[PDB]
């Protein structure tokens, strides 16, 4: 059975387990995003974090945000990985619930593996699943799945279920993806090693675009808990 293994219901303020990235990172943390991310932009309101998007320039960028992750604090091979999470929706959103491999810092990305547990985009009226990775030929894959949810403005639980063989992503316990990583198929030998938690919300970028809703600011991501568990 399950066993909880780590959780910050954010009941206290945010766990010393998160670390915070500042800035707009290199090309825009990869994705030519818009945002630069502080602490300030975290929050706690009523035992729920909030990430709190917003329209403000500092460093050279017109927006902020918060990105945080448990990178050298906290980091698990396998599990059952889940938050419960409220979005905002408006053009040039882009919130995410995700995971990278611990061997970021000597592979660098995407060889370390990303597993996407939720990320949403611009109004789309569903959330996606996916996997990143460098295969059997070193080139980049990824493999995603997505399930039709009608208000991401509400709370909804974002799951993965990871064992040796297979990656299994949930919305309000609804399974809608699902990969196999039995034996490194399809190179996804990294899913096998220990990976850590981010949160964050992007604004713009290659995937959600650069048509940002201005009057959409601020925006609020609300974030119930964060739990792992494992067998
Ligand atoms: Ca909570």
């Amino acid at each position: 059975n399950w066993t909880l293994v780590w959780q910050d219901e954010f009941t206290n303020g945010i766990s010393s387990d998160w670390v915070f990235e500042t800035g707009n990172g290199n090309s825009g943390w990869g994705n030519n995003e818009l945002q630069y991310y502080r602490r300030e932009n975290a929050t706690v309101e009523n035992g729920n974090l909030v990430i709190t998007a917003k329209r403000e320039s500092i460093g050279g960028y017109n927006y902020t945000s918060t990105r945080m992750k448990t990178q050298g604090r906290k980091s698990w091979k396998y599990g059952k990985v889940e938050a419960r999470i409220a979005m905002p929706s408006f053009m040039g959103s882009w919130p995410a619930f995700w995971m990278l491999g611990d061997n970021i810092s000597s592979v660098g990305w995407p060889a370390c593996g990303a597993i996407d547990i939720m990320e949403h985009v611009n109004t789309e009226a569903q959330t996606h699943g996916t996997i990143h990775w460098q295969d059997h030929n070193n080139t980049y894959a990824n493999y995603s799945g997505s399930i039709p949810v009608s208000s991401v403005t509400s709370y909804h639980i974002y799951t993965i279920e990871w064992d040796a063989s297979v990656i299994k992503w949930f919305v309000d316990g609804n399974l809608y993806h699902e990969a196999s990583i039995a034996n490194g198929v399809n190179g996804t030998s990294e899913f096998h090693n220990n990976f850590f938690i981010l949160l964050n919300m992007a604004i713009g970028g290659n995937w959600p675009g650069f048509n940002i809703d201005n009057n959409a600011f601020p925006a609020r991501m609300l974030v119930d808990y964060v739990r792992v568990y494992q067998k």
